[PDB]
């Protein structure tokens, strides 16, 4: 189980006095570090963030040996996960501080009847763009196909996204009726990975059919889907709000939009809910609940990374109602809608990297579309 277990073992494991902060590499952590800088001047605290790779997967092994950040940021999906490895800090926050939050977005960082992270800003995936390529894009996956061949002749691709994470390909498999474990009345139902039936089945068929008639490539990922579309090459991507940004630098007019259809039903992308939560190993933790709650979920706090980095629809009732004026954020709650919030059910970091290889398989030339679909039954 345990990497770099040897090497910090006589390092004083997370330091005192100090605030260490890890944050994904595709968010705002300079407009967090600018809190940081507020945070440092009016109580002498130190805060460094810092965004490592592989967050989600490095948090969990230096966790487990009471190691890592004071303050872990990610999606609530792989809270529930961290919680029952005991690597969370349990957070107290008054009903009077919770009444400033979305009720639903303090149920997505609940688990087993304990709140186990601070709510940041809901995400969801939208259908991102190039307004001189296409002034009106399409409504259907379906009609794909025919755009490309039709943008090709002009040295032009019609869609790019990132094919290595199934994040972003979700939205098109649960479309028809796939889902990751069935939600009866309150409690999941882990022994249904309905990511088996003909709905899923339909999904990732045609996204492989979008590669067998060459409009995708299998080895797209998110570095390459953003530099094409950012320089003008592919007329739509798909991404998140934290992605806007880069957008915004490259001068491609764009419209962020809904999702489009398949089967005549909507693409459903997996909502989530970015969340802070505190190392169980944390000799910090009342300054890292003062630091969450009265500096960075404040109007001041989430400015500042949202003008880094968009974060989306912030938790924060009163930072919100300034940003719903902002058509993006409008599109990403209406594909949001759609969509469902992921469970944080401990499985779900299994979900993922069985649907992951799933897809990437599928998508290839390696497995079928059940070789990877019932290899990850
Ligand atoms: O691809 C599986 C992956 O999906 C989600 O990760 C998202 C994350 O939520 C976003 O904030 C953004 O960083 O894109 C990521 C995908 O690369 C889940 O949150 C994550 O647990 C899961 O592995």
């Amino acid at each position: 189980l345990p990497p770099g277990w040897e090497k910090r073992m006589g390092s004083g494991k997370i330091e005192e006095g100090k605030l260490v902060i890890w944050i994904n590499g595709d968010k705002g952590y300079n407009g967090l570090a600018e809190v940081g800088k507020k945070f440092e001047k009016d109580t002498g605290i130190k805060v460094t963030v810092e965004h490592p790779d592989k967050l989600e997967e490095k948090f969990p092994q230096v966790a487990a040996t009471g190691d890592g950040p004071d303050i872990i940021f990610w999606a609530h999906d792989r809270f529930g996960g961290y919680a029952q490895s005991g690597l969370l800090a349990e957070i107290t926050p008054d009903k009077a501080f919770q009444d400033k939050l979305y009720p639903f977005t303090w149920d997505a960082v609940r688990y087993n009847g304990k709140l186990i992270a601070y709510p940041i800003a809901v995400e969801a995936l939208s259908l991102i763009y190039n307004k001189d390529l296409l002034p009106n894009p399409p409504k259907t996956w379906e009609e794909i196909p025919a755009l490309d061949k039709e943008l090709k002749a002009k040295g032009k691709s019609a869609l790019m996204f990132n094919l290595q994470e199934p994040y972003f390909t979700w939205p098109l498999i649960a479309a028809d009726g796939g889902y990751a474990f069935k939600y009866e009345n309150g409690k999941y139902d882990i022994k249904d990975v309905g990511v088996d039936n003909a709905g899923a089945k339909a999904g990732l068929t045609f996204l492989v059919d979008l590669i067998k008639n060459k409009h995708m490539n299998a080895d797209t990922d998110y570095s390459i889907a953003e530099a094409a579309f950012n320089k003008g090459e592919t007329a739509m991507t798909i991404n998140g709000p934290w992605a806007w940004s880069n957008i915004d630098t490259s001068k491609v007019n764009y419209g962020v939009t809904v999702l489009p259809t398949f089967k005549g039903q909507p693409s459903k992308p997996f909502v989530g809910v970015l969340s802070a939560g505190i190392n169980a190993a944390s000799p910090n933790k009342e300054l890292a609940k003062e630091f969450l709650e009265n500096y960075l979920l404040t109007d001041e706090g989430l400015e500042a990374v949202n003008k880094d980095k968009p974060l989306g629809a912030v938790a924060l009732k009163s930072y919100e109602e300034e940003l719903a004026k902002d058509p993006r954020i409008a599109a990403t709650m209406e594909n949001a809608q759609k969509g469902e919030i992921m469970p944080n059910i401990p499985q779900m970091s299994a979900f993922w990297y069985a649907v992951r290889t799933a897809v990437i398989n599928a998508a290839s030339g390696r497995q079928t579309v059940d070789e990877a679909l019932k290899d990850a039954q």
